């Protein structure tokens, strides 16, 4: 469990910030709203790895939701081709993601899903797929991302440098794009060391979330309501 941990009590993370007044205050407050947490490895891939695991875990046992998600995943090669990716170069990453979705369907256990996401090979193939799909979704909607995020940004250079490569950190744009690319509603809780309110953002703004993440010390951990 070196990439994604077993479930722990929320208050177990006090030990990560000993004798810290603001972090203790915010973690106590978080414990009033959430019951458990899983930690992720801080290797620069933790957003993709956390969102992929938590969303697929939320599908377990839900036969209609699995059928609809599989139908969307089967169309994602068309998003990659429209953005200029070549089939022979994405094949191994697409096949790894489709495999873990079939595991959710066929096996249906937390234990089997957690083993794939802790297998360095399978887990990194899944992360690389999710990074290629994020890049494709932004590229194919460049005018949207310029209109609503930043009129001045260079979209192709940003995807090349800050989305595709393994270990590159995320900002709001990658979070919004992968949410939209896979129709995943997620809520991010923010815990920093400023004397401010514990607060959160929902992607998309509308939505009822499937996934809750904690963003703290540049790391995304998984929360349970
Ligand atoms: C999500 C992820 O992998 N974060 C890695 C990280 C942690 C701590 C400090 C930095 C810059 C990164």
């Amino acid at each position: 469990f070196n990439l994604i941990s077993e479930k722990c009590d929320i208050l177990s993370i006090l030990r990560d910030h000993p004798e810290n007044r603001i972090y203790r205050r915010k973690i106590e407050e978080l414990s009033k709203r959430f019951t458990a947490i899983r930690k992720t490895k801080g290797d620069r891939n933790c957003f993709y790895r956390a969102l992929g695991y938590s969303y697929l875990e939320s599908l377990l046992g839900k036969s209609r939701e699995i059928f609809k998600f599989k139908e969307r995943v089967l169309q994602t090669p068309n998003d990659l081709l429209a953005a200029g990716f070549e089939e022979h170069k994405f094949r191994n990453f697409f096949n790894a993601f489709y495999s873990v979705v079939e595991l959710v369907e066929k096996d249906g256990s937390v234990s089997s899903l957690l083993k794939v996401f802790n297998d360095q090979s399978a887990s990194d193939h899944i992360v690389q797929f999710l990074r290629l799909l994020t890049s494709a979704f932004i590229r194919n909607r460049a005018d949207f991302f310029r209109h609503f995020i930043d009129e001045e940004m260079d979209i192709k250079d940003f995807c090349t440098h800050e989305v595709e490569p393994m270990a590159t950190e995320c900002d709001h744009i990658q979070i919004t794009a992968l949410s939209q690319a896979l129709s995943i509603a997620l809520q991010v809780e923010y815990v920093d060391e400023m004397d401010t309110a514990l607060n959160h953002h929902v992607f998309p703004e509308a939505a009822t979330p499937s996934v809750y993440l904690l963003y703290k010390t540049s790391h995304y951990n998984i929360l349970y309501a």
